[PDB]
């Protein structure tokens, strides 16, 4: 629950509110703690410039291997939301991700998408049905993926709100994928353990990827310099099974 999170009333509005609609999704889920490098949960740091704060919560459950619920905040203005649930590639589930960038004059970036693990870089047909039926949202404003971002699928979702009207329709997506997520999270069969390794491979792909981008990195390099940061991506954000 984020009721005792010191981060969260200082966090843009949109940040609270997909915050709580991730965490509501997972509440009456079959949970259990994961426990992070050195069990961490809050940290701080700084060097010559700004602070960086960060609360992390993680968890897992028989089909996620790990739910990472992340906040952060660098110095006053710069509000950060990270959020991926990764599979266990036994019941071949895609991944969900999402992350919201927000500065002082507004939400900059919103990023969500489920993001497939199969070779041939389709999602399986059961999500294919599901979010083509909720039809194709308007957003004024779309941003497009950067070189690394083929891993994500075709429903990826990436913009920068216009108003309070956009703000609601990206959460209100965030929770239709998520409720999507977790039906099919509830009839999916384990699979052969050739099909396993597949999903496993592109799980490893998709975290190698992301540990390609340079706008994480140079927030975590600021605040706690090069090492450190090497080392929080690649084993606390996206590791590598
Ligand atoms: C400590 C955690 C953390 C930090 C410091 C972070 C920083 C961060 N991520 C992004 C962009 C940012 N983030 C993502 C996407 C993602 N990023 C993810 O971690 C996930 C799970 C996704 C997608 C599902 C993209 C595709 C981009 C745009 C990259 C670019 O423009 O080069 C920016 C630039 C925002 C803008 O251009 O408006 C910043 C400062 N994101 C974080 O999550
Ligand atoms: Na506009």
């Amino acid at each position: 629950s984020l009721t005792n999170s010191s981060l969260m009333p200082t966090l843009n509005p949109m940040i609270q509110q997909l915050a709580l609609a991730i965490a509501a999704s997972w509440q009456s889920l079959p949970l259990k703690p994961y426990q992070l490098p050195e069990d961490l949960g809050y940290v701080e740091g700084r060097l010559e410039g700004e602070k960086l704060v960060i609360e992390n919560r993680c968890y897992q459950t028989p089909q996620f291997r790990k739910m990472h619920l992340e906040l952060a905040k660098v110095g006053k203005g710069l509000d950060i939301l990270h959020c991926v649930m990764f599979p266990e590639p036994l019941y071949g589930l895609p991944l969900f991700g999402c992350n919201i960038v927000a500065g002082p004059g507004g939400v900059s970036a919103a990023i969500a998408d489920l993001s497939p693990t199969q070779s041939d870089r389709q999602l399986p047909a059961a999500y294919q049905k599901s979010l083509a039926e909720l039809g194709q949202p308007e957003f004024e404003q779309q941003r497009e993926l950067p070189p690394w971002g083929e891993i994500f699928s075709e429903y990826c979702l990436f913009i920068r709100p216009s108003n309070v009207t956009e703000e609601e329709r990206f959460v209100q997506r965030v929770v239709d994928f998520l409720q999507i997520h977790c039906h099919q999270s509830i009839v999916a069969e384990p699979l052969s353990e050739a099909q396993t390794l597949e999903h496993r491979q592109g799980q490893i792909h998709y975290c190698q990827q992301q540990q390609k981008n340079d706008k994480t990195r140079r927030v975590l390099e600021k605040a706690f310099g090069e090492a450190w940061a090497e080392r929080y991506m690649s084993q606390v954000l996206f590791d590598v099974i």
